């Protein structure tokens, strides 16, 4: 309590309880609330996205993805502008944790994760992968962000109209973590628009719980 540059700075001053914290990145006056996961190894994780229970609508427009939406103690998207300022104050790694409907938990980690500015459509910059979920994000490396009202992908249509999220769509997605949460995992739709990570359970399986979290990775 009392704004922190990120969840790691809060942890370093003794707040090791996972909860809601106030964050203000360096070199900005941008204040935000975040959920800090201070338990997952090694602590200091700032949650930028979380799916858990289908309570929040992720089929949203650009301004909503820019500013952030959802419930900070539940499902939410932190906001492209907030994520930009966070990821540009140092080198941050990205950890994606995922759980299927049978209790299996896997992860994908990227040693660097940065977004370009809104002037560059929040283009994704991703570093090297390790994990046991398989790498379904690197296909999206270098792609701009796309929403239902702003097409910036390399598909001749708008991928958000089909995959139903806001995402760094290519043509269209190997991961669709801002897609439609389907109870029970297995689903069938005209288009694969679920919360999927293709290398783990494929495009027709919606993951029960997903977290995208970031933390300084200084080297
Ligand atoms: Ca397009």
């Amino acid at each position: 309590s009392g704004p922190w540059r990120d969840c790691l700075q809060a942890l370093e001053d003794g707040h090791d309880t996972s909860s809601i914290y106030l964050v203000k990145p360096e070199n900005t006056n941008r204040l935000m609330q975040v959920w800090c996961d201070q338990r997952h190894d090694p602590g200091g994780w700032t949650v930028i996205q979380r799916r858990l229970d289908g309570s929040v609508n992720f089929f949203r427009n650009w301004e909503t993805y820019k500013q952030g939406f959802g419930n900070i103690d539940g499902e939410y998207w932190l906001g492209l502008e907030n994520i930009y300022w966070l990821t540009n104050q140092g080198n941050y790694k990205l950890l994606v944790t995922m759980e299927d409907w049978s209790g299996r938990k896997v992860f994908a980690e990227y040693a660097s994760f940065r977004l370009e500015p809104e002037s560059e459509y929040y283009k994704l910059r991703l570093g090297r992968y390790h994990g046991n979920a398989g790498d379904s994000f690197t296909w999206h490396n270098g792609k701009q962000f796309t929403t239902l009202d702003r097409d910036h992908d390399v598909y001749t249509g708008n991928c958000a109209h089909y995959q139903k999220g806001g995402w760094w769509y290519n043509a269209c997605a190997h991961s669709n973590l801002n897609g439609v949460w389907y109870r029970g995992g297995h689903y069938r739709s005209r288009y694969q628009d679920g919360v999927y990570w293709a290398e783990f359970r494929g495009g027709s399986y919606s993951l029960k719980k997903v977290v995208m979290m970031i933390r300084p990775n200084p080297n």
